[PDB]
DNA sequence: GGATCCCTAAGCTCCATCGA
DNA sequence: TCGATGGAGCTTAGGGATCC
DNA sequence: GGATCCCTAAGCTCCATCGA
DNA sequence: TCGATGGAGCTTAGGGATCC
């Protein structure tokens, strides 16, 4: 919550049109934390931050997010902010998947990509 | 706010994945009231509800639409709920000035888009 | 709706503490039109009412009376207001299934209880 | 209203099947607040949420409850929602009486039911 | 630390002003 | 400074403080 | 007929009075 | 009697009227 600012902040800096969800579970419908764009990109983001590792997501979490990312036209992205640490973007098809669920651990935080990446990817 | 959750509905309704910008300003920047996308639509909405014509618009208001929607990559429309009328769909070209600020009245409302024409006003094409 | 309120006056008659519910569907859980009780018996109450026969209800319908109904502590009733005739009132027992809902035809009507049964039935 | 909806909640996790009276008073009877049942206990309660003590009661509103609780077959109860405490239930009997009203005051309300405490009073015996 | 919560600031439609 | 009675506002939300 | 809707009346907690 | 601008209330609900 007093992250989403300053990531919506290193967001408007790589040139993205950011905003935040009014409500992010509220309708039967899914939610993002974060919706931005910028002309040829467009992301739906779940915001997430932690002391440490691994960081763990429901296969119901991620569920939600890619149909509203896929439905709307946008990139499944997790923003995982760890202490200290800049905000590194991890695509769904990133997630290391588990016994039924999915997780970031000291293996796959390397390959997050600093929010730049990201942008001039395209 | 009662239709700001309304639309929001009817969008959904429409095949698009609509969402209430958190805090219509409360954020340190221009916003929208509602974001959109569909797939190959994409909406930067101000939200209005009026009790009758006209509606008039802050040229702040609008650049602030504008400014955010040429950046993020959207269409800027103004919604328009009139009572006892569906919402009505005015991208801001349409917008008429009044001496420094806009508007919509009787002779501008009558051409706003039902939401399925927002749509459908990519496949023209 | 402007029936509920008469009925409810029906039910005092029959010396019954009568309520509506503000709110059917509202919540998660489910909710009868009325709820009314007397000390020794308690109801829970689908009001429907109709210009003819037969009175349909789906499986859903009968469904969340009956478990609203039950798990209360009340007996599932429906009462049936036809034009110019008086209350019947049907347990769901009495409900004439159909193919794979329910209903009430003019061979279930003649069986319903005018209030007064209801009560002195106990 | 906001607590009227959250109690409501509480009876349901609570294993009863409770309700909101369609207008704690728009009907042409007496009534009140909420009414819950569970097969086994029968609850005619009147809510209530002050942000400090004491809570005085009309006796009017009070008969109004006893009078319908005796006749509809239900246990008269005054819930009350004080801030950052739990909700607590107070069988009418419970109640001490102003000169001509009722109030639960401070040496009252610490002998206010939880909610399990009223569903559990059956099992005695 | 965590949750509740209290409260102050702002936001939106309407009304009336002010002006035409 | 409480103790009980008779009279008015009613939004949404984000932050600091507070109880626990 | 049906739905929306506009609007007026009432309801609840709080505050201040009034009183102690 | 409108045409555009600058300033305040904000509840819930049931019924008659109104548009369609």
């Amino acid at each position: 919550t007093r992250f989403e600012r300053d990531l919506l902040v290193e967001l408007w800096k790589a040139g993205f049109a950011a905003i935040r969800v009014a409500g992010s579970g509220v309708s039967p419908f899914p939610c993002p934390d974060i919706v931005a764009g910028n002309g040829r990109t467009y992301l739906a983001i779940e915001v997430k931050m932690r002391k440490e590792l691994p960081l763990y997501l429901s296969a119901d979490e991620v569920e939600q997010l890619v149909t509203f990312a896929r439905g709307f036209g946008a990139e499944a992205y997790v923003a995982l902010k760890l202490p200290r640490k800049k905000w590194r973007f991890f695509p769904v098809q990133m997630l290391e998947r588990t016994e039924k669920n999915f997780k970031i651990d000291e293996s796959v935080y390397p390959l997050g990509l600093e929010i730049a990446e990201v942008a001039g990817k395209f």
